[PDB]
């Protein structure tokens, strides 16, 4: 059962003098202008009456007869251009230009003129292009599998249109989006939108920034081996392994891959992980320190970075800015406190459900009003069996999650770095010291305090925008079910 | 046949006062000092007389009775702490001190004073600790598999040796067991401020990559590897480039199924990728790499001269010579082996000697360590390679070469369907086995070019060093699994 590529038909367009369909680029000289390309953030009224050539999308034609207007895209930008018969553009030009398909990618020379009535669609609203020449670059196919336009409106759009709908003739109507697989197949034409072009660059950003603020603080970064032959399900044992080798502090920037079987609709088997690993002297807070500071820093530069692409994302996707200052610092204890006396029973030891977390976010937001939080001293039997009990009570150790919007996003903890002692609670939590001799015995030799983190990257981006779906902000969604394209 | 855990004993320190072994830090009081740790790289002579405390490696033990040397490691920084009897230290102070195993972590404080006599084997040499206190942090087993000094030696130390055994007493050495005593042992071996130094310069690349493609507003990008494994993430990059990103790069793990060891090639590795759109002419790709590497080789050596400093005394090297960035085209290249006497034929992939022939020839000629190969033939290039115009013998992509071996190779790429299956088909394809890729294509797309870098080896080209093991953190390979 092979199923083959199917090919789609492309228009029929009749080429001229200023209006060709160019040959396939081969970086060959007929593609060698010598113009100078203008990018479509620069048209504004500055510049009225001066001559502009522009490698964009046609995104849509409404055609008139003697008029063609095109509707051009490229990233975050939008503008219009306008095709008009006259001594100079000819019948043949408009109606080449009217069967230009949708996504064409082409290029538009054009006098830039003003426009005393704004274009309320377009980026660029005060200005338009009067096209003198064009050329399709590359020549789109046709029908899209979807429109982009629908693939843009924001939930509320389609909120006023579903209560619209208390009609109860033609009640015509209002619109329809497809279904996260009709976008699935065709997920580079989703990612076309505006709105997700910016959703990934924000998801650049935290990788961008996290590097960024680690390296000016002298962290050294590190790749470890995934062909672990199994894959690294967590790159922590090479991470401690780094730090044993006297390199102080690291982070990997790199994929974590859970085994375990999880489909609710925040979890994924692969995912993108930032992690850091540092010595620590007095005391394990330092790392919670650099973690407050790290994380400062990304949602301070973020909206300074990027400030268009914040704008373009709250259109789609409403949330309000994440509140970062204060960092609150609570314990379990504190936190189990909290929920009890909220109404809930949980017991002293006990992982929370996912509901609890967003709770908790809720008597935090109130009390403190802060979006950003820190649990620290969690149950030791939650905790993997690396992680340093806590000297007063055993039952506890030192680790911490990290809240956004009541949800984690990291998760760390000081580490076992006497053999002896990581040998024993290794047997107590029924490991076998046998299947991971190389990274015990890696401790014997002189062996620094080091603590450290586990950020999800995905998990970071979605909870800094406010955006409930995972999916939304991992580029080729990827799960048991889903491995196309 | 489970091999268990083997333990090894511990000394037995008899702790006091100011010597003691601390009690396994678990983020508690008694390590709240409230003290100010000093780093052993501003022990100098400025502050000769100040008091200080500095948590380092005790390397190595010399004893006297009634004085005991410490040789203290830290990074890629080392120094000399003197304990010496007195009215305020004592037989047992002393004692403690000679009994600290070999790299057990220690917390020294001590009074900076000066050295009228340098101390040539520290990288603090005019300067010493006459100490007054100490703790141990974390009390090393013993004995080591390995000697760090002897892990440290340049390959000369040994050619000297034998020579001057030409020569009763003899000078006997030292040397050091196979690449398995130092894997088995690979957190000991990367102690080493040879090796402690060479990963904060891959570091680097990967940094200074990293920084300068986002500067050029390029959109850092995490492709699934869950695909069967992500032999190359070209793929997706491509699809990222019809998802009007426009430009982006990812730094990742890149699989080689390939069986493949001679001495330079691994079946694991860290990628750094690059994909753009292209305007007039895919050498606008070119240019942002030369614009690209620039930046990664001048900046490399303001960032981390010290680093730089430490590596040359094990493995040395000349600095790269990365002006002019030199574009050759294959044509010319062979041109230039068959006048050297080669017999290569038009489309001929290279041998490693004839990359490393052309790579002397350039540097006579040009005096150059960095140059461009463009216009590969087509038939040994991959299927998405954009054919030239010319002669779709050739194809337009190209190979860079550091010291006359490659670190990337990249192309522009087919971004019409129709063509793009005529040619999956030619090279003997089945379409059907990427639809999805094919056929993402379809719906207008963006003339583009890129490149795939080998992390492992612009490092290690960079710096000289012969194996790639040296430039790889954990060695992997189908021989080597563990560590």
């Amino acid at each position: 059962q092979l199923p083959p590529v199917v090919l789609l038909k492309t228009p029929e367009l009749v080429s001229g003098e200023n209006f060709k369909v160019m040959p396939m680029h081969q970086s060959q000289p007929c593609y060698k202008t010598g113009l100078k390309y203008t990018e479509i953030e620069e048209l504004v009224p500055a510049m009225a009456e001066k001559t502009v050539t522009i490698r964009a999308r046609v995104q849509a034609v409404r055609g008139k007869g003697n008029m063609v207007f095109l509707f051009l895209r490229k990233g975050i930008y939008t503008c219009q251009a306008l095709v008009m018969k006259s001594e100079t553009i000819s019948k043949e030009f408009v109606q080449f230009c009217q069967k230009i398909s949708a996504e064409s990618i082409c290029d538009i020379t054009g006098i830039v003129k003003a426009v005393e009535k704004p274009i309320e669609k377009a980026t660029q609203q005060d200005v338009e292009i009067h096209v003198t020449s064009i050329a399709v670059v590359s020549l789109a196919e046709y029908p899209l599998p979807m429109q982009i336009e629908d693939l843009t409106f924001p939930s509320s759009v389609f909120k006023k249109q579903e209560e619209d709908i208390a009609k109860v003739k033609a009640s015509a109507q209002k619109y329809v989006k497809v279904s996260q697989d009709t976008r699935l197949d065709n997920r580079m034409l989703d990612l076309r939108t505006v709105t997700n072009i910016a959703i990934f660059r924000i998801q650049s950003a935290c990788c961008g920034l996290f590097r960024e603020f680690l390296t000016s603080q002298k962290f050294v970064e590190i790749h470890t081996p995934k062909l672990i032959a199994y894959l690294a399900q967590s790159p922590q044992l090479y991470k401690q392994m780094a730090i044993m080798g006297d390199f102080r502090k690291v982070f990997e920037v790199g994929p974590v891959f859970r085994a375990e079987n999880s489909n609710t609709r925040r979890h994924l088997t692969e995912f993108e992980g930032l992690d850091i690993e540092m010595e620590i002297v007095e005391n394990y807070h330092e790392c919670i320190d650099v973690m407050e500071k790290l994380f400062t820093f990304i949602f301070d530069e973020i909206p300074k970075r990027f400030p268009d692409e914040l704008k373009v994302i709250r259109k789609q996707y409403p949330f309000e800015d994440l509140i970062y200052r204060p960092f609150l610092r609570l314990t379990y204890k504190e936190a189990i406190e909290m929920l009890r006396a909220s109404g809930e029973t949980i017991g002293d030891y006990d992982d929370f459900t996912t509901p609890q977390e967003v709770k908790l976010g809720e008597l935090i937001k109130a009390k403190y009003n802060t979006d950003f939080y820190i649990l620290d001293k969690f149950p030791a039997a939650i905790r993997p069996f690396y992680t340093m009990p806590d000297i007063d009570d055993p039952n506890y150790s030192n680790s911490y999650d990290v809240f956004v919007r009541g949800q984690e996003i990291t998760s760390g903890a000081q580490r076992i770095h006497d053999p002896e002692f990581l040998m024993k609670r290794c047997i107590e939590k029924g490991v076998d010291p046998a299947t991971l001799k190389d990274y015990i015995e890696s401790f014997r030799f002189g062996s620094w305090p080091h603590a450290g983190c586990g950020i999800g990257l995905e998990r970071i981006t979605m909870l800094y925008l406010g955006i409930p779906n995972i999916r939304k902000v991992t580029l080729f969604p990827r799960d048991p079910i889903r491995l196309n394209p």
